[PDB]
């Protein structure tokens, strides 16, 4: 009936006993465990957002889709990052089927789970990503911005740092043919330009007005860093 959820409401109320019981009677009688509420979400989008490992291991390993979207294209694994939750994250990693689950999926804003994970800053869920295969140069079509540029946007050494630690393409370009670099040197943002730098930065990247970082420094400190 119509506004008769329980499956969902065994999840928000923490009850795994009844998620059990409730999974149990659904597969004797052919139904689908990923069946939406008014808001498009799952139950096992519901384990994610209400941080409930143990119950995202049950659903999952009972056949509850990690692909299912909710609202806004988000799969579970793109709801574990934008809830900094390693915890499901991993219990969903850990749980679905070879060749069910897919890193690279785009929500309807166009961004991956890494993307998410980035933005949050969360490093825990970022490693996560990347050691299960995520595509660390993976670009949303919106702005055509990997990861590690949407990283100095954001003005974060931290997840600068993680993300060429773990072979990120320093020398990405976005449309218009900027680098992470002519951002940082742009901003002045010291820091970030030597990380940049002294990873391999290009600074003779010609972007579509024709300018390289070093054209764009915004002062004489990151011009001499980008000089040596």
């Amino acid at each position: 009936e119509d506004g008769d959820t329980p499956l969902h409401i065994a999840v928000v109320q923490g009850n795994l006993p009844a998620v059990h019981r409730l999974v149990n009677l659904f597969q004797q009688g052919g139904r689908e465990l990923d069946i939406y509420n008014n808001l498009r979400q799952t139950p096992l989008h519901l384990a994610v957002i209400t941080t409930l490992p143990s119950v995202v291991r049950l659903l999952v390993t009972a056949g509850a889709s990690p692909m299912a979207l909710d609202r806004h294209g988000q799969t579970a694994a793109h709801l574990a990052c934008e809830h900094r939750s390693p915890t499901c994250l991993r219990a969903l990693l850990d749980s679905a089927a070879p060749g069910t689950l897919d890193l690279e999926a785009r929500n309807y804003d166009g961004l991956t789970a890494l993307h998410v994970a980035v933005n949050t800053e969360c490093q825990e869920t970022v490693q996560l990503l990347l050691e299960r295969g995520a595509d660390i140069d993976a670009v949303d079509i919106k702005s055509g911005r990997s990861p590690l540029i949407h990283a100095v946007e954001n003005n974060s050494l931290s997840m600068v740092q993680l993300l060429l630690q773990h072979g990120a393409n320093v020398n990405a370009q976005m449309y218009s043919g900027s680098s992470a670099l002519h951002s940082a040197s742009g901003r002045g943002l010291l820091p970030l330009v030597r990380t940049l730098v002294r990873s391999g930065a290009d600074s003779s990247l010609k972007n579509c007005h024709n300018d390289t970082p070093l054209m764009v420094a915004r002062s004489r400190r990151v011009i001499d860093i980008l000089r040596g």
